[PDB]
């Protein structure tokens, strides 16, 4: 600071590094904070039972896209940030949890609101299910739904199982290609989680109450 030089240039060079980094973060903001967020909102909003591939492609593409951001999927060799690298992975795992949880919250909302079938609308694969009509007569002189009501619940469970296997075999951010990048164990975990196994009891209980 005595000849009044080189300090403005050092300050300007650090400013240059900081503006380049502020840039790179503005990248990451743009590139992560909204496309995969809106994809997550869509994944949450997808009604699995009935609604009158896409987001899977989308998530694979978001992976390759984030990979374009120079992210250290392997640790930097000269820096050796082995601990460092796994924290973005824990965050991306929390986000993958938010994705599977979007699907899971949908699944659970539907498992709860099965009872009003006429109110929601169905998609093509699920044409037989909505507001199910059953024939009633004197089966062996006894008034019954001619299709066994138990059978109709097994048809509801067959729709549920088609949906559940479609949702268990996915290609999400971790499952990139046939679960190659990461396993699909969270989906069988969800299948044995309360929203499925414990709500089967509530389903069958309301069903037996209808029978009652």
């Amino acid at each position: 600071t005595w000849t009044s030089m080189n300090i403005e240039s050092y300050l300007y060079y650090v400013h240059q590094g900081l503006k380049k980094l502020e840039q790179l973060i503005i990248n990451v903001n743009d590139i992560i904070e909204n496309r995969i967020e809106n994809n997550l909102k869509t994944v949450s909003k997808v009604v699995l039972v009935h609604l009158p591939n896409v987001e899977v492609e989308r998530a694979v593409d978001d992976l390759l896209q984030t990979i374009m951001l120079y992210p250290l999927d392997p640790h930097v060799d000269p820096v050796l940030p082995e601990e460092t690298k796994r924290i973005k992975r824990y965050y991306f795992w929390y986000f993958y949890q938010a994705l599977l949880n979007s699907t899971q919250n949908s699944l659970n909302a539907m498992k709860y609101r099965v009872c009003g079938k006429k109110i929601p609308g169905a998609n093509t694969l699920q044409n037989l299910k909505p507001f199910f009509q059953v024939e009633v007569q004197l089966n062996g002189d006894k008034v019954t739904l001619n299709p066994s009501l138990q059978e109709i619940q097994k048809s509801i469970n067959r729709a549920a199982t088609a949906v559940l296997r479609c949702s268990k075999h996915l290609y999400n951010w971790d499952q990139q290609n046939k679960d190659s990048t990461d396993k699909a164990t969270f989906y069988d975990m969800i299948a044995c989680d309360k929203e499925i196994v414990k709500v089967i009891l509530l389903l069958t209980g309301s069903i037996q109450g209808t029978k009652n």
